[PDB]
């Protein structure tokens, strides 16, 4: 689809088995999602963002549906307080920005 | 422009007859520039993101063109570590995602 950004490009995904919603984000390399179970290891990592660090762990090869688009890649999981898919997915499932 | 997002996607802005680079950034609800110095009055403001949050002054009625394409509109300005083109902005240029 083609998203006007009037409202806040929000959209539903599936990770782990748990039905999320998500900000389609472009400023974001990389997808970062508040607290969860997900089956596997991780890394510490850290990240920055406008007011400062959080501290989130790295798992790899984590799949995703966002919309019926299935994606594999890294996905961290910390506090932020909204869920991002960044850069990352968003190549995978093809997205672009055109004005 | 479609813009492919396997690298930022970072344009030319002019700003108070200043030449800078900004992210477009469709998770971003309003436009933050780093310290900038802009002519007029203002008021402070707090927004949040990633890591927490900082202060910003805003000012409103801001001309920007943005690769080549006028708006106006709110820009904040701030410590922020990228300036930022958020959706306030991009409606006006038209922006839209696509997938
Ligand atoms: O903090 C934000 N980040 C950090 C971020 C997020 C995920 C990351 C994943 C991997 C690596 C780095 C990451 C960074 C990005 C902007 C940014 C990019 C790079 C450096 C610094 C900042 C993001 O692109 C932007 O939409 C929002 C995401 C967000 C939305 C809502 C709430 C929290 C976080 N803001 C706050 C942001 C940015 C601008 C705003 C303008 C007005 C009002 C609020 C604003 C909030």
């Amino acid at each position: 689809p083609q998203v006007t950004l009037w409202q806040r490009p929000l959209v539903t995904i599936k990770i782990g088995g748990q039905l999320k919603e998500a900000l389609l984000d472009t400023g974001a390399d990389d997808t970062v999602l508040e607290e969860m179970s997900l089956p596997g290891r991780w890394k510490p990592k850290m990240i920055g963002g406008i007011g400062g660090f959080i501290k989130v762990r790295q798992y790899d090869q984590i799949l995703i549906e966002i919309c019926g688009h299935k994606a594999i890649g890294t996905v961290l999981v910390g506090p932020t307080p909204v869920n991002i898919i960044g850069r990352n997915l968003l190549t995978q499932i093809g997205a672009t920005l055109n004005f």
